[PDB]
């Protein structure tokens, strides 16, 4: 939000000349502000995973844990108990 875009909102979400400060107002500032910081904390995520390689860790353990299922299924029972998976 720049200053243009939180006027733009006030503009619209007005009811009578002079409201900066109806409940629709707020609701409408509110929403962008939480809509901006919110799309920060999902594209940290996006790109911390990415970056440092949690999906690609995952998926690794994802196939391991499926041949190990196949291959041992006793042991592979064991396992998920003791690391609480």
């Amino acid at each position: 939000l720049d200053s243009a875009k939180k006027a733009e909102i006030v503009a619209k979400f007005a009811k009578k000349p002079g409201d900066t400060g109806s409940t629709e107002v707020q609701v409408a500032l509110l929403t962008a502000r939480i809509a901006e910081l919110t799309e920060h904390l999902k594209i940290y995520k996006k790109d911390f995973s990415s970056r440092l390689g949690l999906l690609k860790l995952v998926g690794q353990r994802k196939r391991l844990l499926s041949y190990l299922k196949r291959k041992d299924y006793n042991s592979y029972s064991k396992l998920i108990t003791e690391l609480n998976l």
